[PDB]
């Protein structure tokens, strides 16, 4: 019986055996007040005290959300669908520690990605038994509201002021400051990790004064801020809220009221419209997002990042190879998971009428333009590979780098990798490739169990990739000293090394998709 | 009719139509005596002048040699034997020219190789009509005395000096110094080129100062003179020549009595002994081979190199990725090329004893140690891949890797390549990879010609080859300038650069078999 006295009252946890040995869980711990009623869009209000113990030995509720029902039936989708209930009632957190309970464990706090619209921490490939079984760290997660009811923003309104959600993981932060010492955590050694919209997320928590304590380092898989679809401007966001109004019977000429309204409405009237306030989408739209509310954030996050005003201290970023196969199946015409999506010149034509939707004529044909002088022969899959690298260096990769060269030009150590193998257990098709989402299972270390029919190189790949992300989170530093490894250099500008990720050798490389990133980055925002 | 006047008499030539156009190709120029009766084992002589029209329009004799019976019928094997007549009588050179005739033209010599046994310039894939007519260089090829009748030695005696083949390579150097201008050539651009036994020829003439002013730069494709095979010491050659001497009947107590005896036998009963000089040899087994004079090489040539007592000059130097595999199927056992040559440790084992002869059971359990720690499945073809890797790195990539780091210390640029491409027309079977040998082709042009069905992708790689290496011997710079390429960077000690050869992309990589060439560079030799 593992009993800890936090701040707000006492919790149970559970024992689970994992690899020989044994990990402590306390699944669903509360870190704010239910954010019901009259608290719907607003910041979360923090705990109040329970007498008695909380019993943390089930995961809790997922915050609302739409869910993926593209593929019924279907492994390669419905794994990242929320596993429990779905409600209001939503923000709890996760703490794995090993057994026997550590002295000053360092605590790797995990943030999912989901586009801000879905996502929840209780997932199987977030589950975080392993590295703490493994590495001997702490390992924290939580569950944060996604969508209007985590993004709704009439900004500088406190009864609807933006970044709800971020807030949310804000204060699972300072929960784990002010608790996480009687689990045996050092709250001052607390490393963040997260994916897509959740290293979004971590780049923020970078910007923002009030993580600026909350944390010592941070990892960023496949996502930053300044990628195109993380940040929603003051004025989308009004209109969007605006538009929701209007769908829902609650336009009124008084903001206060326009929220009030809201605020009757049943959570489910709420995520039916969500798809609706924009007049066209695309697979990765951000209906409800971070934006600039002057609290969270105070200014343009990409005028914060050109002048320096970011937590100084170490960052490791990367991206898989084939980050943007896994969107094209959410409607690029002729493209399809069951078949091999040979498409024509006309069909990537409309594909990016699909992913470029207000982009000019003269914009879409650059695109073109740029991505289609072929090497060489006529191979059948030149327009279905052109359109997946269009759509991953636009919207992850170039977005990443060049993050990581900005943060990196005011003086902090950043270490990039290319994560290029992809998973034999894979259910989705071969020509996606290394797939968006589909590192992260090798991070928490999923193929360390031999009983799941990972191959035995996935096991060392594992292996070697939560050492190195340990020792970042630890030591500063993604190195693996002690088995002949390749030294992970420090990305510069003017080098910029990478690390390659991979079953076969690992390779120090230069200047990631140097051509295709110049396009992207100092052409393209002109358009 | 195309007739040019040279400094021995005149030379008739003939027009072939190359893409469209024209080359001049002059097949089979005497540059020297016929190395006959008394002059047999002597330097060659220079030619004393005829007066008439020579007729330069066929390929002449190819000296005599051993030939490859190992596949009789298979075209992987004999490509690589002689398309001419063998005879003594074989001092004879090639030239091919643009037509127009040009006006200063840069020079392209080629040296074959053959492991200093075997050999012609005749062979298709040294055609050289397509640099002709491409890149509007001058191609010159020679050849040149091999096995015992090019190199036999009896160290400081005349009769049989040693370097004999390396002397006929150098005299046609002179001829054209003397006459290519006559041509349209310049001999103050000249560049050599050759692969293997042709590279480590290549590489002996920037240590040879007679060869000093018979040339401007070079290019070493898969060898050069510190590989293990390319240099006979002192003593192995008295005591192969003393063993010849014994297995023709020729044993005297008069050294030069000796020679007299071997110039009265058949050729024929020369090359039937050659193989049994030595007690046991290998695949890679070099009889009679270069040796330290006191004339074409002043001292040993790891000396030379190691002290800066060569041609400051600049070098292209590369290897392929599967070096060692072909030498696999003439005697590891175990391999074949009909199966996918599956080994045991057993056979492996078995292997190293083929390829290491003389060597102690500690040197071969080092090669084991060394080359079978996994990474990481029981995979089947762990063993048969290490042979293969063994054997490449020892004899050709580490010390073409070697010979660049030295020669680059000494303050000139050189430019390495590792060369990834298998023709999708090779004839030996798929597990052998990128085979030694296999880049000639690409190297002359002949993928330019569309009639004879290589890929697409391999004309566009071959054309961007020709291209670096025509821009390499005209200005020292291998670039290709105008197709948006990578830029070749120059290998420095240090850093160590070098650029991968491949139909897909072209990269910047460093520190090429680092942890392999450790181990055959700097312990290896202590064994
Ligand atoms: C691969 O599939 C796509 C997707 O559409 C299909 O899914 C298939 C596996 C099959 O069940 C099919 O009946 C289903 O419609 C094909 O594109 C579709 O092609 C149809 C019929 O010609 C068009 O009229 C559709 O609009 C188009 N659908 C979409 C979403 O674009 C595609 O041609 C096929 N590609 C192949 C076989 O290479
Ligand atoms: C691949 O072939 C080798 C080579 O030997 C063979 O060539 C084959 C394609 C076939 O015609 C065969 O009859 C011929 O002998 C095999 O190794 C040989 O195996 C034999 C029979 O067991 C041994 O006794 C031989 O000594 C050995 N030869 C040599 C040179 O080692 C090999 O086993 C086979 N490998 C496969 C099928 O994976
Ligand atoms: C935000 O403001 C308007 C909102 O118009 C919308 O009405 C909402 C309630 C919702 O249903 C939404 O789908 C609908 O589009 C946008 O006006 C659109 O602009 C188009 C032309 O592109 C016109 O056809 C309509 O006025 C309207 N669209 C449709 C499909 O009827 C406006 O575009 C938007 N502001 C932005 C994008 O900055
Ligand atoms: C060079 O000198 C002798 C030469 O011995 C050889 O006699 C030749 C005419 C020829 O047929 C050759 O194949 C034969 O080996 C070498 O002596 C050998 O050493 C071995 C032991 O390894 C003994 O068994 C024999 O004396 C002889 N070999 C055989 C197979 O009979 C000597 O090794 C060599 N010098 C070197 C390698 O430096
Ligand atoms: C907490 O845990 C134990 C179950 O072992 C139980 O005695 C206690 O009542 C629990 N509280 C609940 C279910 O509310
Ligand atoms: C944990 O280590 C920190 C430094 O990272 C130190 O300041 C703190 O007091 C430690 N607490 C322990 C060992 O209980
Ligand atoms: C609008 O209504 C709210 C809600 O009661 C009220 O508090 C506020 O003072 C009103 N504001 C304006 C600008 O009319
Ligand atoms: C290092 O190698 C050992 C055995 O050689 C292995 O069992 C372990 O998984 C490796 N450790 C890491 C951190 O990769
Ligand atoms: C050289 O060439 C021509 C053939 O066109 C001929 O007239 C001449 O006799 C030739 N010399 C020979 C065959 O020796
Ligand atoms: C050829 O160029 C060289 C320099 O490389 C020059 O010295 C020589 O005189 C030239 N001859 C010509 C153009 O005929
Ligand atoms: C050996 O014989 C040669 C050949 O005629 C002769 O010229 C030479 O002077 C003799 N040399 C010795 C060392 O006896
Ligand atoms: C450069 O590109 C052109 C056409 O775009 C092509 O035809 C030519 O083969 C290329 N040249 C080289 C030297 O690779
Ligand atoms: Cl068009
Ligand atoms: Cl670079
Ligand atoms: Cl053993
Ligand atoms: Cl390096
Ligand atoms: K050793
Ligand atoms: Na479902
Ligand atoms: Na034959």
């Amino acid at each position: 019986d593992i009993i800890i006295a936090t701040k707000n009252g006492k919790v149970r946890g559970m024992q689970l055996t994992v690899f020989g040995g044994t990990v402590t869980a306390f699944l669903g711990i509360p870190y704010a007040q239910p954010p019901l009623g009259r608290l719907r869009f607003k910041k979360p209000q923090s705990l109040t005290k329970w007498s008695d113990i909380w019993n943390a030995t089930k995961y809790a509720n997922s915050c609302c959300q739409n869910i993926d029902q593209s593929f019924p039936g279907f492994h390669g989708s419905e794994m990242w669908n929320p596993n429990t209930d779905l409600s209001e009632d939503c923000l709890y957190l996760n703490v794995w520690i090993p057994a026997p309970k550590p002295k000053n464990a360092t605590v790797l706090i995990w943030i999912y990605g989901g586009g801000f619209q879905t996502g929840t921490s209780s997932l199987h490939v977030y589950d975080g038994k392993f590295l703490a079984r493994v590495e001997r760290v702490i390992v924290v997660s939580m569950n944060y509201r996604v969508g209007a009811l985590g993004f709704l923003a009439l900004p500088g309104n406190p009864e609807a002021p933006g970044n709800m959600g971020l807030f949310d993981q804000q204060l699972a932060l300072q929960w784990v400051q002010k608790n996480i010492a009687a689990f045996g955590g050092n709250p001052k050694s607390v490393t963040l990790f997260g994916e897509s919209a959740g290293a979004a997320s971590v780049s923020l928590h970078l910007l923002s004064p009030g993580s600026h304590s909350l944390f010592t380092r941070a990892i960023l898989q496949s996502g930053s801020f300044n990628a195109p679809w993380a940040v929603t401007s003051l004025y989308e966001a009004r209109n969007r809220t605006l538009n929701l109004a209007k769908l829902t019977g609650c336009s009124r000429e008084n903001e206060t009221e326009i929220i009030k309204c809201l605020r009757n409405k049943d959570p489910q009237e709420i995520l039916l419209n969500e798809a609706f306030v924009v007049p066209y989408g695309t697979p990765l739209s951000v209906n409800f997002g971070p934006t600039v509310d002057g609290d969270f954030l105070t200014d343009m996050p990409d005028i914060l990042l050109e002048l320096g005003q970011f937590k100084k201290t170490q960052i490791l970023v990367g991206v898989n190879k084939d980050e943007g196969t896994a969107f094209l199946v959410y409607g690029a015409p002729g493209f399809s998971k069951d078949n091999n999506s040979i498409i024509t010149r006309k069909e990537f034509q409309e594909g990016l009428k699909i992913f470029f939707p207000g982009v000019s004529e003269f914009g879409k044909e650059s695109i073109l333009f740029h991505y289609t002088d072929w090497v060489d022969d006529q191979r059948p899959e030149n327009y279905r590979e052109a359109l997946g690298d269009v759509v991953g260096d636009y919207n992850f990769i170039c977005p990443a780098l060049e993050f990581t060269k900005k943060f990196s030009e005011w003086g902090n150590n950043a270490f990039f990798y290319y994560f290029e193998h992809r998973s034999s257990k894979l259910p989705w098709p071969e020509w996606m490739g290394v797939m968006h989402g589909y590192e992260i299972e090798f991070v928490f270390g999923l193929p360390l169990e031999r009983r799941d029919q990972y191959t035995k190189a996935e096991e060392i790949l594992s292996r070697s990739i939560v050492k190195r992300w340990a020792n970042f989170a630890k030591y500063g530093n993604p190195q693996e000293t002690q088995n002949q490894s390749t030294s992970w250099p420090v990305f510069k500008s003017t080098e910029q090394k990478y690390l390659t990720l991979n079953t076969e050798s690992t390779r120090i490389m230069t200047k990631l998709r140097a051509q295709q990133c110049r396009f992207w980055t100092s052409f393209f925002p002109k358009v």
